[PDB]
């Protein structure tokens, strides 16, 4: 660990609970570790040297700061100060910080304990006695962007329940804060705690919201302190056996953490030919995946992976599917314990018969899960949704982490779950019934009135007509007398799909629009159709786009590829044989219906009002044109070589994809292209990394390799210091997105492994 | 009429269908008349000479003009075109051009003919034969805002079922258009025409949009020509035989029209003490509110009038409650046939025992009713609006009419009607029955769910929340945390306030509130709770601001005293009785209650947890400033004469409401004051005349004279020949609002009658 110092900035003196960047993101980059709730960065000067500053809180669902200094140490000698110089770096694990003068030396390591517990050493090298003194003060201003203040609001008066208090104890010190139930910025119990314990007697002085603790110590010595993020009652009782075990043996535990860490960059770093540069991004992925990893908290009940700690709305312990596959499956190869956790945590909520909100949903996987469940269950929590769920390679995950453990259990257990989620698909998202499905929505009280009726507001000019029902609808999209149409479910569907403002999906700005209709097009190409499902007996079942996504049917081939290996590693081989077959349907359906042979490549098909005499539900999407998901069906191998003969040409193509950094969410040639649109242009990991793979299973590996250079050549910031983003501008290579994003880190490690080198 | 003329600019050449000014209204001023549903410009220069440019179409419940020029004339002789030179000018009733050259003249007279039909003179002075040509052209382009396109779009593209089309007849020719339901734009049944006949054959030619139409003549000669706008096929058929009458008698129908207008004029201009320039401004408000003025149509049985012909949403039929009091009020003095049928048009839609939408609702007065019915009743029109109704001078209008016709039959009439309104109020709009109405909303799609919960959206940062449920805002309320609530029911009682952005109805901005509690107010100063009405079973009757308002207050005992000289002047002693005890109590509440000593001023008060004990529902909301709502007591005769008399002395200061352009909507002192916000400082006419007559009501006619000459002499635009608007800025004049504005015409109509003086 020590051969990878300071990956990513961890430095920082946080003055805001609130300390964010341009997009609401905390501006700095806490160390988090063994799933825990609290997060602590390094001191970047002479004002916080002697103590690790910025303590996050995970309140729940938020990321918050609690205060710049906390429990910062200074020496003293004969009454007068030590002058210390200060020396702080991170590893993957831990904070080491340490101070020099001429007659004392202190070394502090900080390094995780428990779920709920850092463990702090502090070895003090001293010839004479010494007087040391901590001290700590808790945060007052509200919010700031980019270091500066957004208002004059405090924390206190923002949230006057918040009543945060210092306390002194038999052996150290303890804050409570009151009860917060503020939906979407802080949220607590009423019963949440940060403790500080002690391994020496101190003496404290409590002065408001700030304090100071002295001891006397007669030479060179190791004290240990415990810093505790508890949130709930029964949390505070559980730690302190444990804190009174980290107290009365440090050394296991610091041991502990050290061999964890030890053991996940001997499992990760995996790829030999990779340079030092590459492995240390390697490093940053693994770090970054590890610290967004959280225990159990609230209602979900397994140790889970979030998108970001330090995101906006990413925080806490909400979890999306989308982001679990991906996550899983890179962590399957340094940190397979929690990337079974991950998966569980998903499917631990999947919808079981006879659920008490949406029963008709069986098998439906929640588009968000966290701390605090929706009203709709019994809790307050506004995050908590089933308006959707997310496109799925729960299978391929699950097979991931099987390649790695070999473990036929964890086979048992997934494969009735990955079961009953294929099978929620074809029910409930395949509107004309014929084995493909289509991205849509569920039937919610955002969608939809008490009696079923599909929600809707038409807008012209200055004027919003809200209107239910799917007649009414139809007649609206029919004259399409309006600027724009908001359909709940049709976003939701949008949400769904993973990428809601794609071309491919209807989304195209005014001025594209235009020139599009100046060129030939009608802007009718761009409206896509919405239905609503409904059983044989006329129960809604939920929405669908009228239009089958060629990479939603790709990754169906997928589910039924991998869960027919599972079926023979199980012993059912009838329904082997079930899932090879589901699996040929749709290769076939993909390359008759999906690959234009005009243009050479794949596109979204739209559900027309009659099926086209081969069976397809209609033809290609080629006016909107060419995006990601052409090359979906190469990655999950449904294409035939042919077809991707032709892909892989369009891929190289330095006028369609290869870009600055290859292969963006959009070609330069589609109608709606924009270098810094998110979904239209923008260069995603995930998607990068897809099209290589794709490229490499169909006999294109150097050419993969090369596009993989080039990546490693031109994506910003990749051998700097910084945190992980989310995607990046396919001409310039500019970063953009929350920072210590997920998904980027486990197709950044994959990228490692499978296409990086010297 | 002669002494009158261009009292209005009624020239201009449209080149646009919606040729808007800044507030999308239409630029122009067209001449109508007798409530047809089509108007006429005059030639602006040598482009237009020889017809009368714009015809404006009332599509329904929208002004949109057909084209620019259409049956203009042209004279030729030998091959060569006649020059001419032109002069024209409007006269109240009626439009005039002349063309003068050598051997040749010109002169012709446009006026109206029936409710669907003008009828135009062309009178020919020639010493040699001529060849007469009649050309003209659909316009092509969609919009424009003061000249400059806000698009390219043209009329066909964006109304593609529009299909304009012109077609030669025996006898002129005519347009017709397709079905078009474009329900905040343009309004057609498909049936709709606009026929153009003439007394002598011509051969016309049509080429696309554009016609030309041929005649040669001997020598002088006279003849006639009738445009009609015909919007049903039932229409059309009907009028065939008027135009036939017109034709065989044109100069009768001159005559009447001209007979009919010298009765307005002599009607109306009683007042022998006002200067040419002061009469002048009574005859533009005369000629504005006979143009605003339609004939029934659709939905509406009845002749009505509109707050503005050439509004954006204010044209076609549509009709307020409001708006129509005082229309009424003033047309009693000049077209007392249209000011009768005015507010039997409102009520001729009251709600009924059994109603079928909302049978809660008996004797409710619709917020806004048209030529298309809601869906609710079978239409698909989007304006028609009972989501509220509109502060009640019902009966104060109605006694208008009667004090100048004398006839008791009126108001036998209209009483049950205006009882049945007044009982409406104290069932649903008197959340703690205290016999003191509330502004409020009905129950509504828009303001509840099927179930009868109220729907409500929660607004932090750039998070959204639509909830539903009393209870459930009973708690966000308690919160606070928020930055903004959206109460669909709340809005709409906004909108029967009749002051959408009044500073004592909760609305100020976020800089004008962070000063106030930066003052040391509080935030929480300027929240109107919201309440439900429910009968003694539990239904839901609508809901009310828990706010009392001292301008409601003071309407309802307008309503209870003139209800009772109805009674006494319909020989029902008894119940005459019985109002004037109504009146009496509501005076006492509204003096005792509301008058607040300290300040000298009258305020809304809140309806507090619990009464004060005096049983006032609350104490003044003098924190929120001083409004015009303060002497309404004093214009409905409520106050005291010692509360008048602080009153006025409030009114005169030239620091709180006696600037340059008097009594605005907010005194210079209110926190929320803005001089150019709407409802927080501008300068409305009705509430300016109702100061006046609050004042001199009470011994103040020398000091209201003396307001009426600063406001004549302050008021930008009054002498001059531009539309009648809506307010003033009251520290400079200047004006803003839709043009051709009724109510601010009705109102200028009264300071003629009763303050303006040389
Ligand atoms: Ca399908
Ligand atoms: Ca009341």
């Amino acid at each position: 660990a020590d051969n990878y110092k300071n990956v990513i900035n961890r430095t920082g003196a946080p003055q805001y609970m609130k300390d964010y960047d341009y997009d609401d993101h905390q501006r700095f980059n806490p160390f988090f570790d063994l799933g825990a709730w609290h997060g602590h960065l390094l001191p970047d000067g002479p004002n916080t040297m002697g103590g690790f500053p910025g303590v996050a809180l995970l309140t729940e669902e938020y990321i918050n700061f609690m205060a710049s200094n906390f429990d910062r140490l200074t020496v003293w000698q004969d009454g007068k100060k030590v002058d210390f110089t200060l020396e702080a770096y991170s590893i993957p694990g831990a904070l080491v910080q340490k101070l020099t003068a001429k007659d004392v030396q202190v070394e502090m390591t900080l390094r995780f304990a428990t779920p709920r517990t850092s463990l702090l050493e502090t070895k003090i090298t001293s010839n004479k006695p010494l007087d040391l003194v901590w001290d700590g003060e808790l945060l007052e201003k509200l919010e700031a962007k980019e270091g500066k203040p957004l208002s004059d609001k405090t924390i206190a008066g923002e949230y006057p329940d918040y009543q945060r208090k210092i306390s002194a104890t038999r052996d150290g010190l303890k804050v409570t804060f009151g009860k917060v139930r503020a939906t979407w910025d802080l949220l607590t119990s009423g019963e949440s705690e940060y403790q500080v314990h002690k391994s020496l007697p101190v003496q404290t002085e409590i002065n408001g919201n700030r304090f100071t603790s002295k001891a006397h110590i007669n030479g060179s010595t190791t004290l240990y302190t415990t810093y505790s993020h508890l949130l709930t009652a029964q949390e505070v009782s559980k730690e302190q056996m444990q804190i009174r075990d980290i107290l009365a043996r440090p050394a296991f535990y610091l041991t502990a953490s050290q061999q964890r860490w030890e053991e996940y960059l001997k499992k990760g770093l995996t790829n030999p030919d990779a340079t030092p540069e590459q492995t240390r991004v390697a490093v940053k992925a693994i770090e970054t995946l590890n610290g967004n990893w959280r225990s159990p908290g609230g209602a979900v009940k397994f140790n889970t992976v979030t998108p970001s700690v330090t995101g906006r709305w990413f925080s806490g312990n909400q979890t999306w599917p989308w982001d679990t596959w991906k996550q899983a499956f890179a962590m399957a190869h340094f940190n397979p314990d929690i990337a079974k956790e991950n998966i569980r945590a998903v499917f631990s909520w999947q919808i079981q018969p006879g659920d008490s909100v949406r029963p008709q949903d069986v098998g439906f996987v929640p588009d968000l899960i966290a701390w605090n469940l929706s009203p709709e269950r019994g809790g307050d929590g506004g995050n908590w949704n089933e308006r959707n769920t997310k496109p799925s390679l729960a299978a391929w995950s699950v097979m991931e982490v099987y390649n790695v453990t070999q473990d036929k259990t964890w086979v048992a257990e997934m494969y009735p779950k990955l079961v009953a989620y294929h099978d929620w698909w074809l029910r409930n998202r395949d509107h004309n019934g014929n084995g493909v499905p289509e991205y849509g929505a569920t039937r919610d009280k955002a969608h939809n009135t008490e009696s079923g009726e599909m929600l809707f507001t038409v807008k012209k000019g200055d004027k919003e007509e809200t209107q239910s029902g799917l007649n009414n609808y139809a007649r609206v999209v029919e004259k399409g007398q309006y600027d724009s149409l908001e359909i709940p479910a049709q976003v939701a569907a949008s949400w769904e799909s993973g990428r809601d403002d794609a071309a491919v999906f209807g989304f195209i700005d005014k001025e594209q629009l235009d020139k599009y209709v100046a060129n030939g097009g009608k802007r009718s190409d761009w409206t896509v159709k919405f239905a609503e499902n409904r059983s044989q007996d006329g129960t809604l079942l939920g929405y669908s786009l009228l239009q089958e996504s060629v990479d939603q049917a790709s990754y169906m081939y997928s589910d039924n590829h991998y869960l027919a290996e599972m079926a023979t590693i199980l012993g059912k081989p009838e329904e082997a044989k079930r899932y090879r077959q589901l699996a040929q349907q749709l290769a076939d359906y993909i390359n008759t219906c999906m690959f234009d042979p005009t243009t050479q490549f794949y596109y979204d098909v739209r559900i027309e009002d009659k099926p086209l005499a081969n069976g397809c539900a209609g033809k290609p999407i080629v006016e909107r044109g060419k995006g990601p998901e052409g090359w979906s069906p190469l990655f999950n191998g449904a294409a035939t070589q042919a077809n991707a003969d032709a892909v892989v040409k369009v891929m190289l193509d330095p006028k369609e994809f290869n870009t600055f950094v290859p292969l963006g969410t959009a070609a330069l040639t589609n109608p709606a292209f924009g270098a810094d649109i998110y979904w239209r242009g923008r260069v995603w990991v995930d998607q990068f990394w897809f099209g290589l793979k794709g490229m490499e299973r169909y006999g294109y590996r150097d050419d993969a390799l090369k596009l993989a250079d080039t990546f490693f050549r031109h994506a910003k910031g990749l051998t700097a210091d910084g945190p992980i983003q989310e995607n990046y501008n396919p001409l310039t290579g500019a970063q953009q997105g929350a920072p210590n994003f997920s998904w980027s880190a486990a197709h950044l490690y994959m990228l490692y492994n499978d296409f990086f080198r010297k």
